[PDB]
């Protein structure tokens, strides 16, 4: 007879009700269960109800892929998927955090850090609409973005990935919510899933609460902190997000007040659920169920229970599911975890799927392909890579001759640093690699790229990555531009309890500004010892993590723009005054927030 979940033209409520209601307990908690790829195969996802698949970093289907072959990759594993007995389409999610960045060719904008600079949660809108169109030309429909955690302590090796270390920037910021789903109908109800169509995805708001507050920013740590400022400072942009309609919510591997957030029930259902009143679907981090207990996975059985009954809808294994599948199954055959549960998380894995139309394009469109690194989005990542650069310094002395803008036309001009030439690097961490890389690893153009493609050409342009002052004094030249700064790094790969760049940099700066008028880019995912920098350079600007388009930063250096973004986080003189932001009592920078110094164009 009729089947109501299969006819597109009935309400979704409807159809998920209709459908939730034909399903065995092996098929409700496969909805419930997603995998790496890497253990993916047909039978597997076909005989274990596979309801979610993914794509850690760099989990690429072969290095240098087209989107072609991502399409069809995905599309093989749906196929798979809709071919069981009630033919549920599986949702495919993967780290779209500053553009596709794990496909090659795909335009890399600059992370998080850099576009709060910017101030322009409009731009930060068009990234997500860019975004979205390259996610969907690789087949993929979900991305799990955006990262609205407020950090606060720039040791943390995530601190790039946070717009902000004030709140009221973040929230302004989840505008990338709206333009990587769509934007959401007049009536629409706070706290209800919501993408657009065939050419939005499902976007997801991390990670579910503080993630940015751990103690010394030591990754994935603990928080503590009371519930006001808990919810004053890290809950904000979560609220905006439930107006905004975000599809999902992942959940912190860090604790609060020493509770382990994937075990936290009144957070997570009493506070996220029944408070914010969100209807879209919970899934957990890597693993971030075992680790819940201490060591991680030491028991199992305990993190499943304690996770699911926390609330989570969704979990990402990703790679054990056969044990996470069995033990799930016992806890419900035993009533230890009542169905109700299991009925609440397919709701919402299920309701979010008919939203965005998964049962209606389960596969990819070709036609799509062709958007993946599309012109018109480099320059959008052009213009937002331009935007967040942050002009700390212009001029050794109040008298000096503005150094920046520089002129196109000179005899002889140098570039030269450790990430003059590396888009590895001005990419930074969530590149190609999960942990990043160095080197040309994407389609892109490097600073040095940039310069030889904007000066004069009666301007000759000599690289050297790191030259002695013996080499600079002598070559004759009119300026030259060195760009130094940090190593792509991840999450807790990245922790710094130093805070000074690797070597060589300092010594490279001090070498060629001691030589000739310079002007310093710092590439960084967060502020740093700046002092030695500042000192030896005549101009000095932050560009944290600009992406592939490295003309964004010389558009700025040779005037053809001014700069105008402004520190989005507040620089502090040492690393021992952290934890340090904006409304301290001891608030005592090198830097506050909001500031940047300005130039104007042509
Ligand atoms: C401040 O704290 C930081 C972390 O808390 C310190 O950085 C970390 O230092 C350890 C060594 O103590 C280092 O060791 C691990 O990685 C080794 C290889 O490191 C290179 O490759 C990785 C990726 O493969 C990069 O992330 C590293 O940044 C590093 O890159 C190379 O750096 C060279 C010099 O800067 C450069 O010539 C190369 O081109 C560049 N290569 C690439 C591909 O980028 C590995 O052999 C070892 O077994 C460990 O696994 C960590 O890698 C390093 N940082 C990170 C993010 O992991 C930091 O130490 C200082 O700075 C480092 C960059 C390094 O030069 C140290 O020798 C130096 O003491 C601390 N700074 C201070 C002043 O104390
Ligand atoms: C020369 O460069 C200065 C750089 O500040 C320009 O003035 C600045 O223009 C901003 C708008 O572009 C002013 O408004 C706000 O700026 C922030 C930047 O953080 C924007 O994000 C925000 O949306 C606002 O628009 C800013 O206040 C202003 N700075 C000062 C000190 O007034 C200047 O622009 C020209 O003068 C200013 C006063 C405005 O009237 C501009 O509209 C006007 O074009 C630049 N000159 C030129 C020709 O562009
Ligand atoms: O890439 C998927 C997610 C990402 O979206 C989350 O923000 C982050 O917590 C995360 N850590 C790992 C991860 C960590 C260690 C080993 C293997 C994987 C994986 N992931
Ligand atoms: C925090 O980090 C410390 C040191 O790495 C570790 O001993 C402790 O168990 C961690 N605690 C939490 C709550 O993450």
């Amino acid at each position: 007879d009729y089947v109501l979940y299969k006819d597109a033209t009935k309400p979704v409520e409807d159809r998920v009700a209709d459908l939730l209601g034909r399903m065995t307990l092996a098929e409700k908690i496969g909805q419930m269960t997603q995998i790496e790829r890497l253990v993916a195969t047909p039978d597997v996802l076909r005989d274990n109800f596979i309801g979610s698949l993914l794509s850690g970093g760099g989990s690429v289907p072969r290095k240098g892929a087209t989107a072609k072959e991502w399409q069809d990759m995905v599309d093989g594993f749906q196929k798979a998927c809709m071919s069981t007995r009630l033919g549920i389409p599986m949702i495919y999610g993967i780290d779209a955090v500053h553009g596709q960045n794990n496909v090659y060719g795909a335009t890399i904008f600059p992370h998080n850090v850099g576009l709060g600079a910017t101030r322009d949660p409009y731009l930060v809108k068009r990234i997500g609409e860019a975004t979205a169109l390259e996610v969907r030309a690789t087949g993929i429909q979900y991305a799990f973005a955006p990262c609205i955690a407020v950090c606060r302590d720039p040791r943390w090796g995530r601190c790039y990935e946070s717009y902000s270390e004030d709140r009221r920037i973040v929230q302004s910021m989840t505008e990338l919510i709206p333009g990587l789903q769509g934007d959401v109908p007049k009536d629409f109800t706070s706290g209800m899933p919501f993408v657009a169509g065939k050419n939005k995805v499902a976007a997801c708001a991390k990670h579910f609460v503080g993630d940015g507050g751990t103690v010394d920013g030591i990754n994935e740590n603990n928080t503590i902190i009371n519930r006001e400022g808990l919810m004053n400072i890290h809950m904000p942009a979560y609220k905006n997000a439930m107006d905004k309609g975000v599809s999902t919510v992942m959940i912190s591997y860090s604790s609060w007040n020493g509770v382990k957030m994937h075990a936290n029930q009144d957070l997570v259902t009493g506070y996220l659920k029944d408070t914010l009143k969100f209807k879209g679907f919970v899934i957990s981090d890597w693993e971030g169920i075992d680790r819940i207990t201490t060591p991680a996975g030491s028991d199992y059985s305990y993190s499943v229970k304690a996770s699911i009954l926390a609330g989570l809808d969704m979990i990402m294994v990703p790679n054990k599911y056969q044990q996470f599948i069995s033990i799930l199954t016992g806890h419900v055959n035993g009533g230890v975890i009542p169905m109700s549960r299991i009925d609440d998380a397919v709701t919402r894995i299920l309701r979010v799927k008919f939203t965005m139309g998964l049962f209606e394009n389960p596969y990819a469109d070709p036609a799509m392909a062709e958007q993946l690194g599309k012109q018109e989005h480099r320059d959008l990542a052009r213009e937002a890579a331009r935007k967040s650069l942050v002009l700390l310094k212009n001029g050794k002395t109040s008298t000096d001759a503005p150094l920046l803008p520089l002129p196109k036309k000179a005899p002889k001009i140098l570039v030269a640093g450790s990430h003059a030439d590396n888009l590895g690097y001005q990419c930074g961490g969530w590149t190609i690699e999960w942990q990043g890389d160095t080197g040309r690893t994407t389609v892109g153009t490097t600073i040095l790229e940039a310069v030889k493609a904007a000066v004069d050409p009666s301007t000759v342009v000599v690289f050297a990555e790191n030259p002695d002052a013996e080499f600079v004094k002598s070559g004759g030249f009119s300026y030259a531009i060195v760009a130094v700064g940090e190593h792509p790094y991840t999450e807790t790969k990245g922790d710094n309890l130093n805070l000074t760049i690797p070597e060589p940099g300092l010594s490279t700066v001090q070498a060629v500004c001691g030589g000739v008028r310079c002007a310093t880019v710092l590439i960084s995912g967060r502020p740093v010892v700046v002092q030695p920098l500042l000192a030896a350079s005549d101009a000095l600007v932050a560009a944290w993590l600009p992406g592939s388009e490295g003309q964004g930063v010389t558009d700025a250096l040779f005037g053809d723009f001014g700069f105008t973004g402004r520190l989005p986080r507040t620089w502090f003189k040492s690393v021992d005054q952290l934890p340090m932001n904006v409304g301290d009592a001891h608030y005592d920078p090198l830097f506050r927030l909001g500031y940047g110094l300005t130039t104007n164009a042509t």
